[PDB]
C-alpha cells in the first residue's frame, strides 16, 4: 500500500486527461508531467513512483487506463 | 538515492531543532510530527519514508544526529 494511493491518483489523471488510442510516446510525455498536477504532497512521491514504474505503466497503459485495476496489476497496491 | 534526499531531509530537521540527548520518546514524536514541516512537495514521501525506516531512525538518532551520515548507515543515500 506503499505507492497505492498515489499510483491511483497519478493513473486517475491519465485516465481522465488521455484518450484509450494514445501511443507510447503520449503516454510517456503524459506520465512525465503527470506529477506536477496532483496536489503538492504527492509531488515528490509521485516522481518516484514513476521513475521506478514508468516501463510498465507504459508497457499496460497502452491497453488499459482503469487506475483502480492498472495499479493492482503492477504491485503498487497489494 | 530514491529516499535519500528525503532522508537527508527530515533528518536535517530533527537535528536542527532537537537536542543531541533526547530520550527515544522524543525523537519518535518528532519524527512523527518531522513531515509535515518538509516543503509540500515532500510530504507525502516522508511520511512514507518515516513508516518505512523509523525503528532504525530511533535506533540511531539517540547515537548521532548528521543527516548527512544517518541515511548513509540506514541505507537511504547508497
Amino acid at each position: 500500500a506503499g505507492f497505492c494511493e498515489v499510483c491511483k491518483k497519478l493513473v486517475g489523471y491519465l485516465d481522465r486527461n488521455l484518450e484509450k488510442n494514445s501511443t507510447k510516446q503520449e503516454i510517456l510525455a503524459a506520465l512525465e508531467k503527470g506529477c506536477s498536477f496532483l496536489p503538492d504532497p504527492y509531488q515528490k512521491q509521485c516522481d518516484q513512483f514513476v521513475a521506478e514504474y514508468e516501463p510498465v505503466l507504459i508497457e499496460i497503459l497502452v491497453e488499459v487506463m482503469d487506475p483502480s485495476f492498472v495499479c493492482l496489476k503492477i504491485g503498487a497496491c497489494p
